[PDB]
DNA sequence: GGTGTACAAGTAGAAATGTCGTTT
DNA sequence: AAACGACATTTCATACTTGTACACCTGA
DNA sequence: GGTGTACAAGTAGAAATGTCGTTT
DNA sequence: AAACGACATTTCATACTTGTACACCTGA
DNA sequence: GGTGTACAAGTAGAAATGTCGTTT
DNA sequence: AAACGACATTTCATACTTGTACACCTGA
């Protein structure tokens, strides 16, 4: 019992014996049976031995013209980056699944995009460009990130549930989970540290608030802090932090110029210069998801062990990140880079 | 120029023109060279080819041994629905690359799990079984939904950003969305409706409460408007609504009472129980999506296109659909059900 | 509710053959 | 007998169709 | 900033097949 | 020469391993 | 975040006397 | 002494009006 590719293969061998078409197909009838090719398909394959070849495939049958080749639903993508299988198939005149298809047959895939912070505005843009640029410069003619101190101020939820993901069969229930309440218990911390590690942190007790007054009082307990933990501030010290409604008031700035500190210049709507967000925080985010304490001190120990926990080059990795975290600021023109 | 299977193939071939293992060998060397199998091999076939040769694949050869059951990989589930791979492969001893693939080795995919309304009491969740309990009871003896109007109030925030996905090339960037203010602009809405449809609606000025006081003023103005848009009832009104601490005051139960309004019993915590809930504003949720409000004014004009746009149908569908919500919530034992 | 995606099954052009009369 | 030349036939990966499964969103 | 999943490339047992001396 | 039977040797789809690239979360 | 109803605990009358007149 | 009426003065007893705390909407 014979077969179309085993057929041909007999042949080769049928061939290299140096016999006929002829003297050949009736070898293959007498063998197998009257079922098998042509002598008509021998000869057929005859003139491509004398060629040579292992003809393993036939070549590409005939098929359908593409109605929209690929670089066409390229251009479509090249407009505008995210449109929707559906819509780009009203576009192309071809179906959704059409679209798909050949979606997965070039090179393309569907990311979920980034969130930024808020929606910047033309002159708040030239704004950020600016310090970034103007805070650049200044780096350059002589490295401070070695003096620099920062902080500000996050809540602490706690409770901090987050959807809970299941490798389950198609078609049942992912493990769920109960809802986060938004007016639900939270301290508020805030830290302020510097290059080498974390000087000094309050955590304001629940439902607290922090107002001109109380900002002094911790800016004035954060030297105090200061003047112990970083024995020697030869060198004078360089003060980040946003420009909250508080620490943007006349009251503070004179508390600050009265500590003999400068503030470093800083830019509104821009948490991503600003490295206890960008940096410590959101290695905290990760530290917190799943968690929940049920006593504020619980949360003090917590803190406290983190920290302590935490290496020491980490907090210089984030501080030092600042410099070519403005190139970027700037080479955006004053925009989120990502 | 022959491989391994080929051979076979030949030695099929001169198995059915009767010459010998041995004869056949030496036709396989002229025209095939010295370059084939040993004569061994063309006997171990010709057994095989006297009998059945069928050839259909080499039969499996050796493996290394598996190192956990699939049903194994398969019971840690059954523990926890929801870990990661590298959590599993620790208990496995074994690759989370390794677990990778028993994965889709075995059925499972992975889905993120419903986010779920509350944390539910063992109470409370029998406060719910009964309400649904006793409804579905009264349904069952004759359909009354005919006559239940309801309504809740819900925000519309004026600017109310999707995250925004899109078709890139791998390690390109997706596309970005600036973040939604915390608390912009919002109007309120409150509504109230039937089978029918919307009954009457009122979009309260931003920054607007609903006091047990003005609550009244409004069902009183409901009522007012029932009258006429439903004529139907001059010839009992069921009223629907949440448990809310404004609904629920001494003052308005004592308005509702001289309304002669029957108030259906309602479950604390059940908004997946009530149609206004995961019916009407459901609906909304949807066609909110990257929409604007530059007004107050278009959040008017916007909610009448809509609310007279849809179908009786629609409404009457969203009604319906109580009692297999009860029928659920009762065999649940008033968990929020998948 | 409402949407978006990707599998599942269908329904439409050259090569590879087959048929048949012609050439050696 | 052997092979060919010029039609018609049959073969099958392809480009698309519709139908629809089912993940995930949506109101809380 | 940290973690979680899949693609890539590499490293470890019985069938297929080989070598050789026996048996007809 | 043809075949076997017994003992040694080569072969390959498998079941894991390192490497990884990368989509995502994370912080406002 | 909002709000409202119950049960505080704290800051607002109607009976206790207290001090006078009296007169005999 | 001994009465007994006016009426200031000093408690005890209810009608207040903030106050704490728990409930239910809900949702960075
Ligand atoms: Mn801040």
């Amino acid at each position: 019992v014979p077969n179309k590719e085993q057929t041909r293969t007999v042949l080769i061998f049928c061939f290299h014996l140096k016999k006929t078409a002829a003297e050949s197909h009736r070898m293959l009838v007498e063998a197998f049976g009257e079922q098998v090719p042509t002598v008509k398909t021998c000869e057929r394959w005859f003139q491509r031995f004398k060629s040579g070849d292992f003809d393993v495939d036939d070549k590409e049958h005939g098929k359908p013209p593409k109605r929209y080749e690929d670089a066409e639903l390229q251009a479509l993508l090249d407009e505008d980056d995210a449109q929707t299988q559906k819509q780009l198939a009203e576009q192309l005149e071809v179906s959704q699944q059409a679209v798909s298809n050949r979606l997965r047959e070039m090179g393309k895939i569907q990311k979920v995009g980034r969130w930024v912070p808020h929606e910047l505005n033309e002159r708040q843009m030239e704004r950020r460009k600016n310090t970034c640029e103007i805070l650049l410069s200044r780096y350059k003619r002589k490295s401070f990130l070695h003096r620099i101190v920062t902080g500000d101020e996050k809540w602490i939820f706690f409770v901090n549930p987050k959807r809970k993901k299941s490798y389950v069969d198609p078609g049942q229930p992912a493990t769920s989970t109960a809802r986060p309440n938004r007016f639900g218990k939270k301290t508020m911390l805030c830290v302020w540290w510097d290059q080498s590690g974390v000087i000094y942190y309050e955590l304001l007790k629940p439902g607290e608030t922090v107002n001109a007054a109380r900002y002094q009082q911790q800016l004035i307990n954060l030297n105090r802090a200061l003047q112990r933990k970083r024995p020697e501030y030869q060198h004078r010290v360089i003060f980040l932090h946003d420009n909250a409604p508080s620490h943007t008031a006349r009251a503070v700035r004179d508390t600050l110029e009265t500590l003999n500190w400068e503030v470093l210049p800083h830019a509104a709507y821009s948490p991503d210069l600003a490295p206890s967000d960008y940096h410590l925080f959101a290695s905290m985010g990760h530290a917190l998801a799943e968690q929940r304490f049920d006593s504020y001190e619980s949360v003090k120990k917590w803190l406290d062990e983190w920290f302590a926990a935490k290496d020491d080059e980490f907090y210089w990795r984030g501080i030092h990140k600042l410099p070519e975290r403005w190139e970027k600021c700037v080479a955006s023109d004053g925009k989120y880079f990502e």
